[PDB]
């Protein structure tokens, strides 16, 4: 054998997790301190040096299994949260203790109810805000009788400072709805409205000692329907009293939204007494701004029209998902945030808390993912400028009072190993850790931001190079191809000793929704690197019309839409595969989950030719059967008047025929909240009524993610049998 | 050439049949047109033509006519509901003036309608309530005001009854003239809801959720009353006077089904009710009284039919045939060996004569008359799969003859009849094992009158056909016979090998191998495949006694399971067999079967597709289940409901190909149960094959469904056995 490689990364590999790979997982405290776990050490930036925070041996002597914590910002208290029962993508619940460290004991007085929706301290101090029944109450000490701020909470109608299904999906991506001021002072919330939202049902079949299924009810407004309300409020949390209920004072919308149907898509403090809101038309192309400030002598919210900023676009949508977020200066008369410049491109304007016009700080063909850090004489900032691609991801300086200095923090510091790139701040920016995912194997370093320079290596994976040695592992290959004269980008998954003279069997592994990017340097251990390293498959993806980070000409090129040019384009870029000689095009598949099973669906009912099989995971097959935020942002509302014609001619049903020429798979989960079975039961309905046969699978109370341990195994190995059965590899 | 896939889907070979409704003593009505046809001379007039009702402008679903012959009564806007219940719209066309009536019309979304055995009185069931039309254009007198929607159902039966009890929506039950109405009401307010999706057409964006009250087993019943109105004394000025008949005391004590209804003169009714514990029946003879007007059912006329070895009845406590007087019964019952024959009844005295005897059992009584008691049953040759009609002296037991036996004994072996209103002629139905045979006979001197349909059309077409032919026999397992039948491949040889599939019933009191002819699935897997297809009725299987029937008493899951797996082990031992292709597949308990089979992990089968399966016995419903298994708690039979299902066997799939298939819309056996066995595989990580149908039913019966889902398990099973 004379140690060649011989060995592959196998499915067993896969589902079993035989090569893991390690993070390293931190979370600040002070502008100098981290906390990193094993035990929890406190960790010093400046020194390296570590001393145990809480012995792991501490929380035996407890009784319940602890699945997180939360220390308080002054680190007196830890939050103990046990008993976690998942909800929906972020929503949970819990129960809850808090552990006094200057005591050294469990409060055992006023105790946070069990079934709790949200718990968060205080940016300051240990205040503690929580949600439980909907309701919104507040503890000034952990041991102390908590104030109940509101009283309307009701199961799936009202929700206080929590968020409603679509808000928690497609706006926050988070259960929260609740905001601290800087200094603990003031809660801002939300409350959400869903008395005429529509419900979905589904069965829930639960444990096999449930005689008779569960129907589970959601309100859930699919495109067109009645949407949730919103209404926000602020309280001052140092004016409370265990005699008077608390005074919430409510900032309305401004008059350009209430004119209809509006969603808040954005909340962000801007100094102690001054709170910014976003809010969004239904018809997503058009935003407002409010800055609001707290007024002394009647405690009351002002949002002076003249520091009202608009933000709109001609060409599709606001923002990449929703409009971006401000950065304030520490005065919080300015602001920094990303929004698209006259040529289509994402970058970072700065703007005069009251004038309309900003002047942009960064220039380019590329875009501004993130601005990540803001100082007194710094910004920092994530982008894709370097080596001008957009699949790349470096860390950025720019100098406020010269905007022609730019430094690259990230660019040189592992050219080969080292292309995308994120970070994570210490408190006032002093410290900063760099967190690099590929081309190479993962990366994690801690810096000083005064100088730039490497302080230590936090995990170089080398325990992982050790294994993957002596496996005979893929490599992607990240290029591009012109089409009307643009630049669209690809990456292969190309198995081991690839030959370009030789024909491989290829797998289109598709995404393709708004703003997606399927090309990128990220390094994965995932399905398609068995499919490389063991089937010598080809894995596949390509960036066609509407994806991101390259301009809005890309990007929006879908608008109102949807299942169009992202659809051609991705077959395509099968055919220009096929024309670099080293593909088998009789043995073409394509794949995807979510909008990439829609596409997948598109293309093997599109009677193109090209493709032999496909896989369809959770798709949405008709696009009134998906949620309003989402849909409508792309493709307007489903009236005569609007765009109903195109929600009519861009369903998978209706291409139902089609499917006589290809070999098609179909995926999912009975219990999905996101995309609804429903979806799925349309499309094998359309199927049996023209006569196509197709195979498929159903997974009992599994959701969007068919997550669960067992789920996942057996999805991807009956996945791999059919790509195999396809492909006639043995 | 073969009989194909698409032979089977789209009919290309049609059975033809010969439908018939007596009118009269000689005279019956029959499709085309709609002739009337004497039965003495074949000679026919024509009722009415094909489209008389030309300008109707409605789809016409049905026609029912009078028995007094001067009403048609015709039935549109058919929506099926469950297996035998639906809602329709109604109208009566006057046979005498040519023309619809138009004046108090029958509702929309009529439940039932019935005519009046005699004449042209008429009752309707419309939204749970009961209705009486003494003439076509007058008003109806509404007979109850209690019906509601899921909750409470007068003259309908629910879910349950419908479905296990009495096989039929309708619980009316008109007296011989027509003078009494007899109804019984169902309260379901306890009984819980299976909740369930329906995704509808394309356009409905957010999906139905169907509920239907429906006790699974060991769950809350629903509750049963019987009531008889008098429709002769009918007040449009006061409300109707229903006349309840309580249960007897003996069934009051505990929750109880009423299982059977059968007037026995003009004013003398019977009705069996059944303990829920079915292992015990009480039938009681109730009679009206005149200077009172209430109905009285004595103590001592009451009959009870029990069983120690098992449940009373095949499926329900048997129908009594009463003399004209009433006073005498005649009803199939379990003799002291175990075997169903018919015993003579008084309705005074608690002893019964049988008057049939032996190893072989009756499968019904057909008609009574003064002088003979005509029935059928699998005597001839000792073959429990045949069927002949037996006329018996009612002067004389003794003069038993045979009227089928010898009409035309190797194509026809398998008989059922049709007596005419006073049993003056009948026709007799000839359903194997050659092409089914239709005849007219008279019942004075059983000599035959014509043929009516002897499928000579189909029989020149499969002459051109390499059909498949079929092997009914018996094996013997610890000194008893057990019957099989095989499906042959067209020349079949001794020599070859062939891969085999085990078509599978196998519930209690199932009959998988019989006489008849049948142009099906296992049909084109024997032509064009060269599968052979072969079923097996071993233990709890039927017509052959209740020692084989209550062996798996209190015990599915069980023997009838070990038997299915002995049978393919002796189908190896046949020589013609390839033990390394043998497949086995199954609908409803079929599926159970399949099911558990696979899961035993006897290495007998490679695969097997389960279709719409039980997979454990609480998911189903009460009075099937608890009919076999009792009742699911600690004190009763909970350990073995707990050990008799699939999602237990769940590690032994791993030796297997499985498919599942299952309609979303199943009422009867729910998607839960398929959703569970699944589950099951996941958690031990067992890959099979899946298929649901979307909006289906417990049939897959929609044309599209039916061609997609035979396709699909064609493919399924080539794929299994290495055919091309
Ligand atoms: C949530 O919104 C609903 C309607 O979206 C509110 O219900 C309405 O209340 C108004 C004012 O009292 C009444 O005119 C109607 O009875 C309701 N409207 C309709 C047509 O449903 C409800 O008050 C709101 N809940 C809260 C506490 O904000
Ligand atoms: C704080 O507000 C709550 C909710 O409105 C008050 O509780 C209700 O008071 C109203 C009338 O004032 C009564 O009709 C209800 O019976 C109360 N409902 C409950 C128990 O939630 C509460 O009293 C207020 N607290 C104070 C004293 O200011
Ligand atoms: C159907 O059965 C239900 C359930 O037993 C009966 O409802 C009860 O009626 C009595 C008297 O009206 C009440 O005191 C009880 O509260 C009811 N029980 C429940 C839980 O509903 C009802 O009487 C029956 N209905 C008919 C028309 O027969
Ligand atoms: C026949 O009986 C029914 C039900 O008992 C009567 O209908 C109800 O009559 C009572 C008063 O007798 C009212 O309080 C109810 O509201 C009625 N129910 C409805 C809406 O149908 C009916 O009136 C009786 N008819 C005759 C002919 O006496
Ligand atoms: N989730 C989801 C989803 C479902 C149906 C259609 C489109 C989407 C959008 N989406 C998202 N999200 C994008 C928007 C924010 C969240 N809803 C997650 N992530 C991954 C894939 Br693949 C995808 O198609
Ligand atoms: N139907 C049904 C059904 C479902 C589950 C278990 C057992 C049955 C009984 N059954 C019936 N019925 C038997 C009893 C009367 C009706 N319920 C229909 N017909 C055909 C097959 Br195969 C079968 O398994
Ligand atoms: C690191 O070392 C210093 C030495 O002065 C020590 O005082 C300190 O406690 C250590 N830091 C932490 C946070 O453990
Ligand atoms: C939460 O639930 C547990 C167990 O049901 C109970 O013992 C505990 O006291 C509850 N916590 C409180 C007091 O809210
Ligand atoms: C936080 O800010 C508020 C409002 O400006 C101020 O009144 C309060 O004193 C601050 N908190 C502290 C403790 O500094
Ligand atoms: C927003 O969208 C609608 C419909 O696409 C369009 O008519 C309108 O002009 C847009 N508004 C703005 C501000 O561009
Ligand atoms: C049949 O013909 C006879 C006379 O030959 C006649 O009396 C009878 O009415 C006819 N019956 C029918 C229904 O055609
Ligand atoms: C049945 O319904 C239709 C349309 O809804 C109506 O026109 C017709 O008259 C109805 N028939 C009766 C008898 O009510
Ligand atoms: C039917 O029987 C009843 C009750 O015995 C009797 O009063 C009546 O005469 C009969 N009806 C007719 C019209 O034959
Ligand atoms: C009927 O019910 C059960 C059957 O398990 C049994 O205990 C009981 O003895 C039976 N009754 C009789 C007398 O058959």
């Amino acid at each position: 054998h004379h140690h060649h490689s011989r060995k592959t990364y196998t499915l067993t590999d896969y589902l079993k997790n035989t090569y893991r790979l390690k993070l390293y997982s931190l979370r600040w405290i002070s502008d100098h301190e981290y906390l990193y776990k094993q035990n929890i050490l406190v960790f010093n930036a400046e020194y390296g040096n570590s001393s145990v925070f809480l012995e792991n041996s501490t929380f035996d002597e407890f009784g319940h299994s602890i699945n997180d914590y939360s220390i308080s910002p002054d680190g007196q208290f830890i939050l103990l949260e046990y008993n976690y029962v998942k909800q929906w993508r972020h929503s949970y619940t819990a129960s809850y203790d808090i552990y006094d460290l200057n005591k050294r004991q469990l409060i055992t007085e006023e105790r946070i109810p069990n079934n709790t929706q949200w718990v968060t301290w205080s940016p300051v101090g240990h205040k503690l805000a929580y949600v439980w029944n909907n309701d919104i109450y507040v503890k000034i000490e952990p041991n102390l009788p908590s104030y109940r701020i509101t009283w309307t909470g009701k199961e799936d109608i009202i929700y206080n400072g929590i968020t409603d299904w679509v808000y928690e999906e497609e706006v926050f991506s988070a259960y929260s709805a609740l905001w601290w001021s800087p200094n603990g002072t003031f809660l801002a919330y939300a409350q959400f409205n869903d008395t005429e939202v529509p419900l979905i049902e589904y069965s829930f079949y639960s444990d096999e000692s449930l005689q008779y299924p569960k129907t589970v009810r959601v309100p859930y407004p699919k495109a067109g329907a009645v949407n949730p309300t919103v209404k926000f409020f602020v309280v001052n949390t140092d004016s409370l009293s265990s005699v008077t209920n608390a005074t919430s004072i409510q900032i309305t919308a401004p008059a350009s939204m209430l004119i209809g149907d509006h969603y808040l898509c954005d909340v962000t403090w801007a100094t102690q007494e001054r709170i910014s809101l976003q809010w969004l038309r239904r018809i997503q192309n058009y935003s407002v701004m409010d800055i609001c400030d707290y007024d002394e002598s009647s405690g009351r919210w002002n949002c002076l029209v003249a520091r009202q900023h608009i933000e709109m676009s001609t060409t599709g949508w606001v923002g990449r998902f929703r409009p971006s977020e401000p950065h304030f200066t520490l005065d919080g008369n300015s602001f920094y945030k990303i929004i698209s410049n006259e040529e289509g491109y994402r970058h970072i304007c700065y703007f005069q808390i009251d004038k309309k016009d900003c002047t942009f700080i960064t220039k380019g063909t590329w875009e501004v993912i993130g601005i990540e850090a803001l100082t007194s004489d710094y910004l920092y900032y994530i982008s894709n400028e370097y080596k001008g691609m957009p699949g790349g991801r470096n860390l950025y300086k720019i100098q406020l009072s010269d905007y022609t200095k730019v430094t690259c923090l990230s660019c040189e510091l592992n050219p080969e190993r080292c292309q995308y790139y994120s970070v994570s701040f210490s408190k006032e920016a002093k410290y900063y850790q760099l967190r690099c995912s590929g081309p190479g194997l993962p990366l994690y370093t801690l810096h000083s931001s005064v100088n730039d320079k490497g302080l230590r290596v936090l995990e170089d994976n080398s325990a992982l190079d050790k294994m993957l040695q002596n496996v005979q592992m893929p490599s992607k290959k990240l290029d591009f191809i012109i089409l009307n004269e643009t630049k669209f980008w690809y990456q292969m998954i190309l198995p081991p000793h690839f030959d370009k003279s030789k024909k491989y069997p290829l797998l289109l592994d598709v995404y393709a929704g708004p703003c997606s990017q399927k090309a990128d340097t990220v390094f994965r251990l995932n399905w398609a690197t068995y499919l490389a390293s063991t089937e010598n498959i080809i894995v596949a993806s390509f960036d066609g019309r509407g994806s991101g980070y390259q301009g809005d000409k890309i990007m929006h090129a879908i608008n109102r839409r949807l299942g169009t040019f992202e659809v051609e384009d991705q077959i395509e870029a099968a055919r220009q595969f096929s024309k670099m000689g080293f593909v088998d095009n009789k043995r073409i598949a394509i794949w995807g989950w979510s909008y990439g099973g829609y596409v997948t669906s598109m293309v093997l009912g599109s009677g193109s030719g090209v493709f032999k099989c496909g896989i369809a995971v959770a798709p949405v097959s008709r696009w009134e059967y998906y949620d309003s935020v989402y849909t409508e942002r792309y493709m307007g509302l489903p009236t005569p008047e609007d765009n109903l014609d195109h929600y009519r001619n861009s369903t998978v049903m209706s291409r139902a025929e089609n499917f006589k020429q290809v070999e098609y798979l179909l995926i999912h989960g009975t219990a999905d909240d996101n995309v609804h079975f429903q979806q799925s039961a349309q499309i094998s309905k359309a199927l049996v009524d023209v006569g196509v046969d197709f195979q498929a699978m159903w997974y009992t109370d599994e959701d969007h993610g068919i997550a669960s341990s067992t789920a996942h195994q057996h999805i991807y190995t009956h996945m791999s049998h059919f790509i195999k059965q396809c492909f006639s590899l043995p």
